[PDB]
C-alpha cells in the first residue's frame, strides 16, 4: 500500500540508496517511527507496510536527500524531502510517493489508486 | 534576507493569502515557530525576519497548502508544503522560496543571491 | 527502448487515453513522424519504437494534454507538452519520458538507463 | 503583455544569459519567429511584446536550455524547453512563463492575470 520513488533530475537516474523514514501521527500528536528503508537500484522502495497495518492517520515520508548529494560532493539546499498526508480517510488506498530531486530544488507527486 | 512565494497550477495565479510559518530548531532538537505571515496578491511574503535575526540555524518554512486548496473547494493531498535548510553556512544569504503548487504535487526551489 | 508516462497532478492519477506522437528529424531538418500511440490505464506508453529502429537522431514526444484537459471540462494553458531531445549519441538507451500535467504548468523529466 | 522568469534548479539562481525566442502561428500551420532576448541578472527576459502586437493566436516560446547547460560544463537532456499556448482567448491577459531548469527535467507553468 505504500511505495516510494526518487529521481535525480541531474543525471536522469533513480536516486539509488536513498534513506527514507516514514513516520504516523498517535493520538497525542507525536511523530511515531512507522516504517524506514532505502531506495533501490530502480530507485524504488516497497515493502514499508502492509493493508492491515496501514491505518488511517497522518503519515509523514522523510527523505534524506542531503546525505545523497552529499555522497555526490554536492552540498544541496534542503536538510531533507518531507511529504505530510493523511491516508486511507476513505478507505484503504495504494500510494506512491514519488520525488525527483535537484541541489536545490525538489518536485514531489502523489499517485493515489484504488485496488 | 527570506522571502516566500508561492503559484498556483491549477489556476495559473499566485496563491494569494497562503499561511506561511517560519520555526528555527532549538539546541532540544524541537522546531521554535518564530515567523508567520500571509501571501500576498502577488503570492509573495516579505519581511519574515532581518538580517541581524537571520542567523546560521536550520530553518522550517511550512506553507499551508491544506487550507489553500479547501478554500478553493479542491480536494488536496498533502497536509502542508514543509521546506527544511542550512541557512547562512557560507556567510549571510537572500533566499526565496518558491513554491509551484498542484493538488496532488508541489515543487519547491530555492534562489539564493 | 522509449516509452511515455504521463500524470495527472490535479487527481493524483494517471493520465489515461493520452494521445502521444513521436518524431524524428530528418537530414533535412523537417519532423518526420515516427510512432504514436495513447496512454494506457496506467498512464504508460510502450511498444512505441525498436533498438533496431530507434537510431540516433533528435527526436520529439508531442502529447496531447490539451484535448485531456478538454475532456475533464478544462480550458488548460499549454497546447501539448512537447519534449525534444538528441537520442542513442554515445550508443542504445532505453529513455523513459515521465509528464506531470496540471492546467497552468506541466513538468517533463527524463530516466535514461543503460542496458 | 509577455515575460519570461527562468531559474536553475541546480545552482539555485536565475538561469541569466538564456536565450529565448518567440514565434507566432502562421495561416499555413509554420512557425513564424518575431521576438527573441535573453534572460538579465535576475533571470528575466521583459519587452518582448506590446499590447497592439500581441493578438489572439497560437504562439510558442523556445527556451535553449540547452546551450545554457553547455555554457556551465553539465550534460542536458533536451535541446530546449518549449512553451506553446493560445492568448488572450477570452481577451487581453498579462502572461509570465515560469521555468524551473534541471539537467533532464524542466517544469514551466504560466501566470496568467
Ligand atoms: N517560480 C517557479 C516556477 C516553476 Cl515552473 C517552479 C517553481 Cl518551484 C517555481
Amino acid at each position: 500500500p505504500l511505495m516510494v520513488k526518487v529521481l535525480d533530475a541531474v543525471r536522469g537516474s533513480p536516486a539509488i540508496n536513498v534513506a527514507v523514514h516514514v513516520f504516523r501521527k498517535a493520538a497525542d500528536d507525536t511523530w511515531e517511527p512507522f516504517a524506514s528503508g532505502k531506495t533501490s537500484e530502480s530507485g524504488e522502495l516497497h515493502g514499508l507496510t502492509t493493508e492491515e497495518e496501514f491505518v488511517e492517520g497522518i503519515y509523514k515520508v522523510e527523505i534524506d536527500t542531503k546525505s545523497y548529494w552529499k555522497a555526490l560532493g554536492i552540498s544541496p539546499f534542503h536538510e531533507h524531502a518531507e511529504v505530510v498526508f493523511t491516508a486511507n480517510d476513505s478507505g484503504p488506498r495504494r500510494y506512491t510517493i514519488a520525488a525527483l530531486l535537484s541541489p536545490y530544488s525538489y518536485s514531489t507527486t502523489a499517485v493515489v489508486t484504488n485496488p
